C-alpha cells in the first residue's frame, strides 16, 4: 500500500535537516518493511509531507515513532495518476 | 519551483474520475508553465494531493481554476529529500 503523511509546526526547516529526517525514517525501514519514497518541505509553514510504500498506517507510524517523529496526519493513498 | 495542494470532500472518487480531474489540469497547464507530476487521492477521507513544479503558486491555482477544481490548499515545496 501507499501513504502520504504530513508532519506539522516543523522549525526552521533546512535541506540538511530534511535530509536527516528522511534517512532517520530510511535507517530503520526495514523493520517495518516501509518504503519511505520521498519526502518534500514547506520550512516557512514548518511542514514535511513523505510518500511511502508499506503495509499499514500502523507500519509506517512505527517506524516514525522510533525515529522520533509521530506523523501529524497519515492517509493511505490507493489512488494515483 | 515545486508545489503541493491538497483537496478535500473528494470522498469515494474513483480511479477514473482522479484520472479525469488529473487530464483536466493536465489540459490547460501548459499556459501557465505548469506540470502536475503527481497525483495521489485517498477515497476514504476523500483528500487529494497535487505535486507540481510552476513559477508561482498563483499559476498553479489559475490552472486548477480554469481545470474547474481550485485546490483549498497549495504550499510551495523548495527542499525534497
Ligand atoms: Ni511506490
Ligand atoms: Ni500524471
Ligand atoms: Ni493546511
Ligand atoms: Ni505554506
Amino acid at each position: 500500500a501507499h501513504f502520504m503523511d504530513v508532519h506539522r509546526g516543523m522549525h526552521g526547516i533546512t535541506s540538511d535537516q530534511l535530509h536527516q529526517a528522511h534517512q532517520a525514517d530510511l535507517a530503520v525501514e526495514k523493520d517495518e518493511n516501509v518504503h519511505f519514497e520521498q519526502a518534500w518541505a514547506d520550512p516557512a509553514s514548518g511542514t514535511i509531507y513523505c510518500l511511502s510504500e508499506g503495509p499499514s498506517a500502523e507500519a509506517v507510524q512505527r517506524v516514525h515513532e522510533r525515529a522520533g517523529h509521530k506523523a501529524d496526519e497519515i492517509h493511505e493513498v490507493p489512488l494515483s495518476a
